This record gives C-alpha cells, sequence and structure tokens, in this order.
C-alpha cells in the first residue's frame, strides 16, 4: 500500500503508478518571476453558499470531509475553467514541523500545510467519469501558516478526535467552506495531476496567492491523527505532502500582477 513512509513514500511511487514520472505531474514549485500574468484570464468564481457538508473521514493518507455533490449547491467557475465545477470534497496536506507540508511552493518557500478543495466537471455527469478525463477535475489549492486561529476551522479540529485512526469517520453536517478561503482570490493555474497515486494527469490547478492563518494548537491537532488503522502500530499522519515535480513543458498562469 502506497503512502508517506520510508518504504512507501512519493519516491517509490513509481513502481506501482508509472505516470509518476509523466507530463503534467502534481504539484510543482511556482517561480513568481516565471509564471506571468495573463490579462485574458477571467476572476474566479466561488459559489459555496448553499453547501451541503456530509462526512469526515480518515483514510489513511489524510481526512476528508464529503460534501453532498448530487446538484449545483457548491460550485467552481470561471478563472481558467469552462463550465461548471461541483465540490465534493476538501482535505489538507501538513508536515511533522511548521517549516513544512504544503504540496505546491512558492519560490521554494513551503508553508506549513495545503487546503485542497476538489470539484468535478458537470459535463461528464459524474466524479468517477470526470477523473478519466484531461478537464474532469478542479483543485483549489490554499496555503496555511502558522499565527492566529482560524475560527471557521475549528469545528473541523474539534472532531479530529474522533477520526483518529484509518477507516473511521463521523457525521459532519452544517460546515461552511467560505470559513477557509482568504480574502483576496487571486491566483496561479497550470495543467497536472492528483498528488496522490492514482496521480491520474486530470486536474486543472487553481493555488490562491493569499494563504490563510492557523494556529499552532490547530495544527498540532492534525499532527495527533494516524495513518493505520486501530489496533495496529501507531504512525502519526505527518508529512502527507509530495514534493514539487517537474515542470516540464507547462506554463503556469498568474491572474494577478
Ligand atoms: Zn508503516
Ligand atoms: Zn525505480
Ligand atoms: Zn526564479
Ligand atoms: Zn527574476
Ligand atoms: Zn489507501
Ligand atoms: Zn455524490
Ligand atoms: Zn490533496
Ligand atoms: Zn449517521
Ligand atoms: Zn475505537
Amino acid at each position: 500500500h502506497w503512502g508517506y513512509g520510508k518504504h512507501n513514500g512519493p519516491e517509490h511511487w513509481h513502481k506501482d503508478f508509472p505516470i509518476a514520472k509523466g507530463e503534467r505531474q502534481s504539484p510543482v514549485d511556482i517561480d513568481t518571476h516565471t509564471a506571468k500574468y495573463d490579462p485574458s484570464l477571467k476572476p474566479l468564481s466561488v459559489s459555496y453558499d448553499q453547501a451541503t457538508s456530509l462526512r469526515i473521514l480518515n483514510n489513511g493518507h489524510a481526512f476528508n470531509v464529503e460534501f453532498d455533490d448530487s446538484q449545483d449547491k457548491a460550485v467552481l467557475k470561471g478563472g481558467p475553467l469552462d463550465g461548471t465545477y461541483r465540490l465534493i470534497q476538501f482535505h489538507f496536506h501538513w508536515g511533522s514541523l511548521d517549516g513544512q507540508g504544503s504540496e505546491h511552493t512558492v519560490d521554494k518557500k513551503k508553508y506549513a500545510a495545503e487546503l485542497h478543495l476538489v470539484h468535478w466537471n458537470t459535463k461528464y455527469g459524474d466524479f468517477g467519469k470526470a477523473v478519466q478525463q484531461p478537464d474532469g477535475l478542479a483543485v483549489l489549492g490554499i496555503f496555511l501558516k502558522v499565527g492566529s486561529a482560524k475560527p471557521g476551522l475549528q469545528k473541523v479540529v474539534d472532531v479530529l478526535d474522533s477520526i483518529k485512526t484509518k477507516g473511521k469517520s463521523a457525521d459532519f453536517t452544517n460546515f461552511d467552506p467560505r470559513g477557509l478561503l482568504p480574502e483576496s482570490l487571486d491566483y496561479w493555474t497550470y495543467p497536472g495531476s492528483l498528488t496522490t497515486p492514482p496521480l491520474l494527469e486530470c486536474v486543472t490547478w487553481i493555488v490562491l496567492k493569499e494563504p490563510i492563518s492557523v494556529s499552532s494548537e490547530q495544527v498540532l491537532k492534525f499532527r495527533k491523527l494516524n495513518f493505520n488503522g486501530e489496533g495496529e502500530p501507531e504512525e502519526l499522519m505527518v508529512d502527507n505532502w509530495r514534493p514539487a515535480q517537474p515542470l516540464k513543458n507547462r506554463q503556469i498562469k498568474a491572474s494577478f500582477k
């Protein structure tokens, strides 16, 4: 089983997942000197007011907050996107130390964590068919830095003790994802992949410029989770990020100057 450990980590994923060395892998370093502004990028439209959260779960790699995506309740439109992409889940990647944890980097700066709000293209009818396509998904990536507590994150933090180990889940209704956004929606964008196996090259990445602030007590709560299921040996869920991959023949476009 792939993982983030010594013998099953990112450097070994190519064995079972050869697309790991493909042409559009994520994440990537964003060099703010070469990611040039592009005036034709429309502004990004985020509609989360009717978001309906269902459950929260530890799948052994991170924890996902899943949403009802049966209808256009919470959607992302605009920017580089054609059409309408529905929110299906969010999750985070984070470090064992404050100086690392993000997947994307900005001029090689690593952040303490990165939020991924995952959305699929309604043009394909369901998530399962969307991930098979180049334009199947859009992931909105938000950096986290340590500082002041993020009130909107608290409901997440408070339930983490109930899903400590793999396979555990809890009911998780009425969570409002707008409480996880920064104030500004300026972004970079490029075409890439899922950052975990199976690493499909199906994602339009949209990463925000402005990070959110979370408290060290909030991030410590992330580091108390386990990769293992109950009654296996404890392996703390930390450093569940993949490092930057080669940009190859791709351009990263900025929405701001
Ligand atoms: Zn292990
Ligand atoms: Zn090899
Ligand atoms: Zn540079
Ligand atoms: Zn320069
Ligand atoms: Zn797994
Ligand atoms: Zn669904
Ligand atoms: Zn992710
Ligand atoms: Zn229930
Ligand atoms: Zn138990």
